[PDB]
């Protein structure tokens, strides 16, 4: 089911990531968004750099076209990126993923990152340092507000910001809309139990990215680093519940109130993810969960952690 916004809107408790690599076709990202949407998913998380809302804007279509839905019963994210926070630029920004995924609007637009680049997704020096730049976020904030007054987008929020950063939109002067959600990496090595207390204080929902260990891709995360779906808790948990770890992952974002996104190219992993919707956890299958967490974020940047909007002390 789904989960009301501090804006009236509602949004399914269980969402499709789209993301894949380069080398994954175009044409793939068509056929998996349509298998999601089949199995039953409703919630689908696009972005202008996932490079693929020709595709998904179709996928959805799509489904609206041979009956299986109708346009309000589907939930379609996309997102503002980095070489686009100067407020002039949000709304073409916007507008221009409309004109890709040919819609009217969508459900959701967020600030994908704090982090400022220079207005190329990934604009670069001389040497291939990567081009910083320093805006003033409340007036991006401002411009995402014109385009929700303007039923571009029917709901505003962020993604990747910290506390701080959200205080400072929530404070904001003449403030309008507060951001309905904050998207952010989470699972169980890395919780963020302390920031999902704020978020519920504030009436902001915390959608869950990479909650199944996201896609280990080699320009972000350290192959070093611990694979999540290999835990010998969740493994434990998969067999007791006679599931998959996948499975428990998932849930468990549910039963603490957070919106969870999955991502899948596999149309047989793409049907079972749904059935997060048939089970439960227990009292003690959720403590042992929170045990897991080892402050422990998958992406990784040394050239990024040095951003003045860098979101992660550490
Ligand atoms: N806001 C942001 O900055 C941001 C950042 C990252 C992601 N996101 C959103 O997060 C979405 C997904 O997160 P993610 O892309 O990092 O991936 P994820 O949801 O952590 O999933 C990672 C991997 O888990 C595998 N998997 C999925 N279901 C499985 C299952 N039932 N059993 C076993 N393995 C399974 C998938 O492989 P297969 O594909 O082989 O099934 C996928 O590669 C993205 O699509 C994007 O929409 C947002
Ligand atoms: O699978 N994917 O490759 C993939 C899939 C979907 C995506 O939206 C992206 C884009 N990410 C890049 C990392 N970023 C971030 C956020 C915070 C910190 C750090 C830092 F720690 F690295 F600095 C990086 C959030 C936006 C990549």
């Amino acid at each position: 089911q789904c989960v009301k916004l501090n804006d009236g809107h509602f949004m399914p408790v269980l969402g499709f990531g789209t993301y894949a690599p380069p080398e994954v076709p175009r044409s793939k990202a068509l056929e998996v968004t349509k298998l999601a949407i089949e199995a039953g998913f409703r919630h689908i998380d696009s972005a202008h750099l996932y490079n693929n809302e020709e595709q998904v804007g179709l996928a959805i279509r799509s489904k609206i076209a041979d009956g299986s839905v109708k346009r309000e019963d589907i939930f379609y994210t996309s997102k503002l990126w980095s070489t686009f926070h100067r407020p002039e630029l949000v709304r073409p920004a916007l507008e221009n993923s409309l004109k890709k995924a040919q819609l009217d609007y969508v459900d959701l637009y967020l600030i994908h990152s704090p982090m400022s680049l220079k207005p190329e997704l990934s604009p670069t020096d001389e040497n291939g340092k990567v081009i910083f730049d320093i805006v003033d976020l409340c007036t991006t904030w401002e411009a995402m507000e014109k385009c929700k007054d303007a039923g571009l987008a029917k709901s505003i929020g962020v993604s990747n910001f910290n506390r701080r950063q959200l205080e400072m939109i929530l404070n904001k002067p003449g403030l309008k809309y507060k951001p309905v959600c904050n998207q952010v990496e989470c699972h169980p090595y890395f919780n963020r139990s302390k920031l999902l207390d704020f978020c519920k204080s504030k009436d902001i929902v915390l959608v869950a990215y990479s909650a199944l260990g996201s896609q280990r891709d080699k320009r972000w995360v350290d192959p070093n680093s611990p694979v999540l779906l290999e835990d010998p808790v969740l493994c434990a948990l998969a067999k007791k519940h006679k599931r998959t770890p996948a499975l428990i992952a998932l849930r468990y974002q549910l039963q603490r109130g957070v919106v969870v996104l999955a991502k899948s190219y596999n149309e047989q992993r793409i049907r079972q993810n749904v059935q997060v919707f048939e089970f439960q956890l227990t009292a003690e299958d959720m403590k042992a969960i929170d045990g897991l967490d080892r402050n422990l974020h998958y992406f990784n940047s040394d050239s990024f952690a040095s951003h003045p909007n860098y979101p992660y002390s550490d």
